């Protein structure tokens, strides 16, 4: 059994047997600190062998060899994987902190909303813009078809005024997100913090929202022009499963900046929806089907909740802060016990601000250039309130870079690369077979033409990004050579927050080069357009090579000579449709 | 010696000790589980000096140098051979299944003839069948048919199969051959489970019979499409040898769908040749000479009975029905001694058909997709069965595949190939240098230079259609048919495997037999354009072709392939002034 746990807020909400034709009770549960309420029988479903995209395969087929390119379809999305995984990553309670720690914690976290806060007040958020948002991309319907049906509305209306009288019913997690009717009441109550913008640089200081992977290196080079010891960038392991409840209070210390509806219709979700939480799990049954569970617990964030970006970030920001006063001397072990809070609160006064533009914070990913490395040996506040880092030992020194082009941040480095003209570039960058990989990943049932489509969509982001791989320019130019001119691409490509999307054109890929590199580019003064691919930069081939290029093999130099066997292949495989030649734009 | 022992339906078989001018008792015989009745002097026969075809010797000189291509001829075939064999293999007793493990299997085994025989009822095969049979005992079988004295032999044992006695249906185990008249009795009771293609795939769901190899890949690949776990192919250790007594008595059971002669004809053939065995067994005497012992037992299967395939098709899918429903909750080793044989009909009749479809059944070998990686634990009821999976502990986990092309079965794997024209193809794969090594082993001394290069032929032709994607093996095929007679008809068998269409065995152009099974009786093509030469068929990806054996870089080939005319032109001289055509020029 659980020690601590959620209370008599889920009942309403796990009574709803409406699956009450299959509902029992399984003895033989597997959960340890969640807590056991029932299983229905549910459809099976999942698979555990890979899907190969196939246009992607013909055309990169030296990385068929390379080991670290399949297993991105090393996945499980069956029942019984899907409980491995939760039984080893999911099914734990996070220490949480000593009662000073929590009162530095909600020190530092007050005075950031209020930071943010007078920016720009919560707020409300209409229907009229859900149905925007909706239009931009329990089953009786799409998502446009949903929100046009004034019967889905009904719906929301219900739980709706329940949630104003302070209960809820409908707002449950799927393993880890929730249907339309309890996504609406989020963006109802807490939207305002994703279309407000409170996780902006402008707004928290430290945050990044809104920059693309095209601009961010501007501000990781912007940051080692500080005084200052080493930049900094832990990861913390498994940040969801480890925001504790004194985090989750600390948040809803948002609530004291609303009133009126606005106030209820937030607490409801910031403390039943998202703090009393109701999850539907799948299992595999003994009988040769699948049931479901339902499980609850208080804390932990689930993935998946409309603002679960925006709070990540406001609270990485807060332990950030903390660690860095521990490294300068402004807290110590023994506030831990009987803390000095007057302390505290004067570094915010005196330094707050300038120490939130000392770090670049994306939800739980930060870059951390503290005034002096004593932040390596500064564990105990971390470690207290249990972000745990990745991949080192509990109380083992953090190490840290000099050099700005290796700091990791959003999953890549960034280099600069100065173009023919003088002009400067600083470009993101990425394992390329890590990045081939996931392109080779099929979504069955997707027939050629979405499946070319998809690819399309990897071949322009690689074009926008990453042109400054010579495998990865030629691969994509390639793929635009075999797909037809008018495939408007479609498909997830990436799902970090910094995606542009703005390869998910059928303009030519230059024309939104020139668009994002050069003209709405906020760090190039000198606007002159390129004209030809030829003359855009290139990584150093050492720099190619070292990110796993293939250049040099004569894997990579054959491959290279009978690419456009490849491309005809997938052309012939396609149609009679309307093809034009990127590929040899490459002056070849 | 034995404690599961035969008893009165073999002394009437054993009764022919008319060899008995030799007939003796040897108070030294090896047998443990085997029961001794006698030797009997024969003929020494049988060598272990490897017998190397010269003409493809000549035409692949480098495979010389390569203990790959001389691991096949190590066969010994002297009494010695064949008695060293047998003790180590042959000789052992299966330890039989649990009484509930019992239940299960004539539960699931019922299910399943209940299954086929609603869809065509067993039935009799008259002569007419079996002479078209052998148009394609003291000449051929083709002779010994129209002879009407042989036809009086199998009346006399025919009428004492009606009887219930066996006189003459003794295997040869050059656990089995069998001699015409015995063979016919067989086909004419049992042999509808042939001619009626009972582990046809559209008859037993699971079953490939009838599928060319050259098709299977596409059954291969579709499997993948199915929500589940991993695909296993655990293949089992001497299957034969594990066939218990229960598992033939299942079979049995097969006599409940016959009336009137067919049940007594064939209740006589399953259970006095199949199920009470009279086996001659070669070992070598003390005095310089052979002996054939006569040894007897109750299970185990013979190889060559007529009906070996299907039985062991059928069989084999009960097994993993068994081991499915093991891991999938159904079945707890508990019931293995009182079985909750509730479930086990309950599962069959609910999800059961739909498992048939996981399955990729052909004798003794599976690919199985099961509804989650639960299957790799489950070896409770495998083990008991005695089924045991080779290369692996007793209870070690199985190992999936994700990619269905890494799948191996019918010692083969299987690629997708895209052609020029844009159309796939599917492809059966296997190691270069061992098929290259079975076409260096001649089958006999005192083959001649003309009947040696027609088995070159036989060879040749066959890697021509089902392994042109390998770039040596196109080669040595056109050569070999450069180099042997166009009117010279090919023979002998290439292939053991009950996959092996033969189409190869014509002197048709190979490139109209490839087109015709390819794409014109292929039926997973939708386009029937024709190819008009071989530089239009596609190759593997070079980088595949040398992972899976091959020499394709190593200039040991690039010396090879320059003067392989060389070869060809000696081959040539060597068989005479016959007429030649130039199949290598057509290739780069
Ligand atoms: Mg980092
Ligand atoms: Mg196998
Ligand atoms: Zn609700
Ligand atoms: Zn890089
Ligand atoms: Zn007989
Ligand atoms: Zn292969």
């Amino acid at each position: 059994d659980k020690v601590k746990e959620k209370d008599v807020q889920e009942r309403i909400s796990a009574l709803r047997e409406q699956y009450g034709e299959t509902w029992h009770m399984d003895r033989e549960h597997p959960y340890r600190t969640w807590q056991y309420w029932g299983s229905y029988r549910t459809a099976p479903t999942g698979s555990a062998a890979s899907l190969i995209n196939g246009v992607v395969k013909l055309l990169s087929w030296p990385w068929n060899a390379r080991e670290d390119v399949v297993r991105m379809a090393m996945t499980d999305t069956t029942a019984f994987g899907q409980q491995r995984v939760f039984k080893e990553k999911v099914d734990t309670k996070a220490q949480e902190p000593q009662p000073g720690t929590k009162v530095i914690m909600r020190a530092v976290n007050d005075w950031i909303l209020e930071r943010l806060a007078r920016k720009s007040k919560p707020r409300m958020c209409s229907r009229e813009e859900f149905i925007a948002k909706v239009k931009s991309n329990q089953n009786r319907w799409s998502a446009k078809e949903a929100v046009e049906d004034p019967a889905f509305w009904q719906l929301v209306d219900e739980e709706r005024e329940r949630h104003l009288a302070g209960r809820c019913a409908h707002c449950v997690y799927n393993m880890w997100y929730m249907w339309l009717g309890s996504r609406f009441l989020e963006f109802e109550a807490l939207g305002f913090l994703n279309e407000d913008h409170w996780a902006s640089r402008g707004s928290s200081g430290s945050g990044v929202e809104g920059i693309s992977l095209n601009y961010l290196g501007w501000y990781l080079k912007g940051l080692s022009t500080l005084e200052g010891g080493l930049f900094y960038a832990d990861d913390t392991a498994g940040w969801d499963t480890k925001v504790t409840n004194a985090d989750l209070e600390d948040e809803e210390q948002l609530l004291r900046y609303m009133e009126g509806e606005h106030k209820q219709l937030a607490a409801t979700i910031m403390q039943k929806a998202y703090h009393a939480k109701v999850v539907k799990v799948a299992r595999p049954s003994r009988d040769g089907g699948c049931v479901m569970d339902v499980i609850t617990r208080r804390d932990q964030r689930g993935s998946g909740q409309v603002v679960t970006y925006a709070l990540n970030t406001l609270t990485n920001i807060k332990v950030q802060l903390i660690r860095m006063m521990e490294g300068e001397g402004v807290i110590e072990a023994s506030d831990a016990h009987n803390p000095r809070l007057l302390r505290v609160e004067r570094w915010l006064r005196d330094h707050g601000e300038e120490r939130l533009g000392r770090m670049l914070v994306s939800g739980d990913d930060c870059v951390v250039r503290p005034v002096d490395d004593r932040f390596s040996r500064a564990l105990y506040f971390l470690n207290d309130m249990a972000k745990t880092r990745k991949d080192i030992g509990e109380w083992e020194h953090s190490v840290g870079f000099s050099n700005w082009e290796e700091v990791p941040f959003c999953s890549h480095h960034f280099h600069e690369l100065v173009m023919k003209d003088g002009r400067a570039l600083i470009v993101p960058c990425r394992d390329q077979d890590e990045l081939v990989g996931r392109a080779r990943v099929s979504p069955c049932g997707w027939s050629v033409r979405e499946t070319a489509c998809l690819s399309k969509a990897y071949g322009q982001m690689w074009l926008l990004s990453y042109f400054h791989r010579r495998d990865l320019r030629t691969l994509g130019l390639a793929i635009c050579s075999a797909v037809p001119i008018d495939w408007v691409p479609t498909g997830r490509t990436t799902w970090s927050i910094h995606a542009s999307g703005a390869w998910m054109t059928t303009e030519d890929m230059l024309d939104v080069w020139n668009r994002v590199w050069i003209l709405d580019n906020p760090f190039m003064h000198s606007k002159e357009k390129i004209v030809e691919w030829r003359d855009v930069p290139y990584l150093p081939k050492s720099h190619d090579m070292l990110c796993s290029s293939l250049v040099g093999r004569k894997e990579r130099a054959e491959w290279a000579k009978n690419i456009w066997g490849a491309v005809e292949k997938v052309r012939k495989m396609i149609g009679q449709e309307k093809f034009k030649d990127y590929l040899s734009c490459m002056d070849r």
